[PDB]
C-alpha cells in the first residue's frame, strides 16, 4: 500500500521526467530547426548556413548532459542538509521552472531561453537519479530492493516510451501544438508535489544524523506494514556505527591510491562504453536515423513508437533475466551482440537499394540492438559500479563514474550529427568499434561478480595490481 504508493510517486516525479526528456527532442526537431532559422533571420538578417544550424541543434540536444553533470556534483552539497524528500521537492521546483521556461520560449522568440531551460532541466536530471535510488532502497524491506531497482529502470523506460508516443503527428506533432511538448512536464511535477509530501521521510535519513527516534519508528511502521520493526532499527544503527568507525576517503586520494587503480579504470571504461555505445544517440535522433534508411516519412513516428515499446518490454524481461544469468557474461554478451547487430545494421544500410524489404531489416536490426541493450548492460553498470569497491557505496566512486557518464553523453549528443555528416552510410562503424573494444576489454579484465564477496574480487584485482 504505502510502499507501492511512495514508489510510484517518486518514480513518476523523477525518473518518468528524465525518460520523457531523454526522447522528446526528436519528434519536433524539424519545427525547432525552422524556429531557429526564423529567429536568426529576425535577429541578424542573414540565414543560417546548414552546418551552423546543425551545430546549434546539437548543442541544444546535448546540453542536457552538462546539466546532469553539474547536477551530480551539486547533489553532494544538497543532500547533506536537504535530505531526500525535501531534495526531491526542490527537484520538483527545478522541473516547474524548467518546463515553464520551455513553454514560453516559442512566443518570446529567444532561443537562449530554450538553451537555459534545457540546462536547468538537465540539472533536474542529475539531481533526480542520484536521489531517487537511495530513497527507493531506504523505504523498502530487504527482500524487495532489487525489485525497486527494476521499478526505477522500468519507469525510465516508460518515460522514454511516452516521450516517443506524445511526439506523434496527431497528438503533439502539429505546427500549432509542439510547445505543449515541453508543457506536459508540469503534470508529473504537480502530481508528485501533491503525492510525496503526504508520506513519511526516509527512516535511514532520520536515524543516521537526524536522530528522530519516534519519527524513524513511525516511518518504519508505516513503510514495512508492521509494528515490529525494532530489529531493523538496531541493524541500521549498527551499520551507522560501522560506517562512522571507518574514515572517509576523498576522490583525489582514491585516484592516487594504487590498490584501486584497476578498479577505477574498469568502472570508468564501463561507463564510457555504456554511454558511447550510442543508445542515447538513437534515442535523440531516431527520426533522422529511420528517415535515412529509406523508410517513407509517413510511418517514421509509428516505428519510433515501436522502438519505445520494445525498449520497455526488454526492460521488463531484464528485470528477471538479470537474477538468473549473471553480471559478467551478461555484460560481455550484451556488448558483443551490440557489435554484431551494429555490423548487420551497417550492412543493411550500405545496400538498402538492392531490395525493397531492406529498410524492414534496418528496423529489425535497431529493434534487436535496443533489446540487447536493455536486457543486457542496460542496468547492471549501476550495480556493479558499487560492487567493485570494498566499501561498495563510495561517494568518490559515484562522483568518478557519473562525471565520465555525463561527459560521454555530452560527446555522443554533440558529435553524432557530425559523425553522420562524415559517414552518412557508415556512421555506426564508430559505435561498433567502441562496443567491440569495450567487450574485449571487459572480457579480458572484468571477473564474475554475482554471489561473490568483496574480499575475493579484491584478491582477484590485486592479482593484477602488481602490488
Ligand atoms: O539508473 C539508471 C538507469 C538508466 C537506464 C536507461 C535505459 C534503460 O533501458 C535502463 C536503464 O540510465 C542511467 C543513466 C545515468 O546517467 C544514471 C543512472 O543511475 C541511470
Amino acid at each position: 500500500c504505502s510502499l507501492l504508493v511512495a514508489s510510484l510517486a517518486g518514480a513518476f516525479g523523477s525518473s518518468f521526467l528524465y525518460g520523457y526528456n531523454l526522447s522528446v527532442v526528436n519528434a519536433p526537431t524539424p519545427y525547432i530547426k525552422a524556429f531557429y532559422n526564423e529567429s536568426w533571420e529576425r535577429r541578424h538578417g542573414r540565414p543560417i548556413d546548414p552546418d551552423t544550424l546543425t551545430l546549434l541543434w546539437s548543442v541544444t540536444v546535448s546540453i542536457f548532459a552538462i546539466g546532469g553533470l553539474v547536477g551530480t556534483l551539486i547533489v553532494k552539497m544538497i543532500g547533506k542538509v536537504l535530505g531526500r524528500k525535501h531534495t526531491l521537492l526542490a527537484n520538483n521546483g527545478f522541473a516547474i521552472s524548467a518546463a515553464l521556461l520551455m513553454a514560453c520560449s516559442l512566443q518570446a522568440g529567444a532561443f537562449e531561453m530554450l538553451i537555459v531551460g534545457r540546462f536547468i532541466m538537465g540539472i533536474d536530471g542529475g539531481v533526480a537519479l542520484s536521489v531517487l535510488p537511495m530513497y527507493l532502497s531506504e523505504i523498502s524491506p530487504k527482500e524487495i530492493r532489487g525489485s525497486l531497482g527494476q521499478v526505477t529502470a522500468i519507469f525510465i523506460c516508460i518515460g522514454v516510451f511516452t516521450g516517443q508516443l506524445l511526439g506523434l503527428p496527431e497528438l503533439l506533432g502539429k505546427e500549432s501544438t509542439w510547445p505543449y511538448l515541453f508543457g506536459v512536464i508540469v503534470v508529473p511535477a504537480v502530481v508528485q508535489l501533491l503525492s510525496l509530501p503526504f508520506l513519511p521521510d526516509s527512516p535511514r535519513y532520520l536515524l543516521l544524523e537526524k536522530h528522530n527516534e519516534a519519527r524513524a519508528v513511525k516511518a518504519f511502521q508505516t513503510f514495512l506494514g508492521k509494528a515490529d520493526v525494532s530489529q531493523e532499527v538496531e541493524e541500521v544503527l549498527a551499520e551507522s556505527r560501522v560506517q562512522r568507525s571507518i574514515r572517509l576517503v576523498s576522490v583525489l586520494e582514491l585516484l592516487r591510491a594504487p590498490y584501486v587503480r584497476w578498479q577505477v579504470v574498469t568502472v570508468i571504461v564501463t561507463m564510457a562504453c555504456y554511454q558511447l555505445c550510442g543508445l542515447n544517440a538513437i534515442w535523440f535522433y531516431t527520426n533522422s536515423i529511420f528517415g535515412k534508411a529509406g523508410i517513407p516519412p509517413a510511418k517514421i513516428p509509428y516505428v519510433t513508437l515501436s522502438t519505445g515499446g520494445i525498449e520497455t518490454l526488454a526492460a521488463v524481461f531484464s528485470g528477471l533475466v538479470i537474477e538468473h544469468l549473471g553480471r559478467r557474461p551478461l555484460l560481455i554478451g550484451g556488448f558483443g551482440l551490440m557489435g554484431l547487430f551494429f555490423g548487420t545494421l551497417t550492412i543493411t544500410l550500405t545496400l538498402q537499394d538492392h531490395a525493397p524489404w531492406v529498410p524492414y531489416l534496418s528496423i529489425v536490426g535497431i529493434l534487436a540492438i535496443i533489446a540487447s541493450f536493455c536486457s543486457g548492460p542496460g542496468g547492471i553498470p549501476f550495480i556493479l559500479t558499487g560492487e567493485f569497491f570494498q566499501q561498495s557505496q563510495r561517494p568518490a566512486a559515484f562522483i568518478i563514474a557519473g562525471t565520465v557518464n555525463w561527459l560521454s553523453n555530452f560527446a555522443v549528443g554533440l558529435l553524432f550529427p557530425f559523425i553522420q555528416k562524415s559517414l552518412d552510410t557508415y556512421c555506426f562503424l564508430v559505435f561498433a568499434t567502441i562496443c567491440i573494444t569495450g567487450a574485449i576489454y571487459l572480457y579480458f579484465v572484468l571477473p564474475e561478480t554475482k554471489n561473490r564477496t568483496y574480499a575475493e574480487i579484491s584478491q582477484a584485482f590485486s592479482k593484477r595490481n602488481k602490488a
